[PDB]
């Protein structure tokens, strides 16, 4: 299991234009299109991130293709956080993959937030960070997506995806 293969999971695949959990347009692999209500500016900025006339609908390519650029620009953008790279370097591999999925899924300003937890993984203060990560929206909006996580994290194993 790595990265891809456990977002993969999480998000799933569509190929037509969707709302996620939030109510917002997004499309392929968890790719958010827009925050906004039109379906018209959900299918501009489709179009604008493939570089043609999509008409709402994209290959199963084209969705892999925006899905690599994502998981890219969340690692680098955990790299360039201060308060998220040092907690990033201090943990093994598969424990960097939790990491990588909460910032995937909420974005690095909302991950840098979490400081108790943040602090307690910094620390490998595995229990106590799971119990911490728990209390929040974030586990009591999408909690079968959370526990994996959280599993994942806490262990520093896979099992949470077998
Ligand atoms: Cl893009
Ligand atoms: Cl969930």
């Amino acid at each position: 299991m790595n990265i891809f293969e456990m977002l993969r999971i999480d998000e799933g695949l569509r190929l037509k234009i969707y709302k996620d959990t939030e109510g917002y347009y997004t499309i392929g692999i968890g790719h958010l299109l827009t925050k906004s209500p039109s379906l018209n500016a959900a299918k501009s900025e489709l179009d604008k991130a493939i570089g043609r006339n999509t008409n709402g609908v994209i290959t199963k390519d084209e969705a892999e293709k925006l899905f690599n650029q994502d998981v890219d620009a969340a690692v680098r953008g955990i790299l360039r956080n201060a308060k998220l790279k040092p907690v990033y370097d201090s943990l093994d591999a598969v424990r960097r993959a939790a990491l990588i999925n909460m910032v995937f899924q909420m974005g690095e300003t909302g991950v840098a937030g979490f400081t108790n937890s943040l602090r307690m993984l910094q620390q490998k203060r595995w229990d106590e960070a799971a119990v911490n990560l728990a209390k929040s929206r974030w586990y009591n909006q999408t909690p079968n997506r959370a526990k994996r996580v959280i599993t994942t994290a806490r262990t520093g194993t896979w099992d949470a995806y077998k």
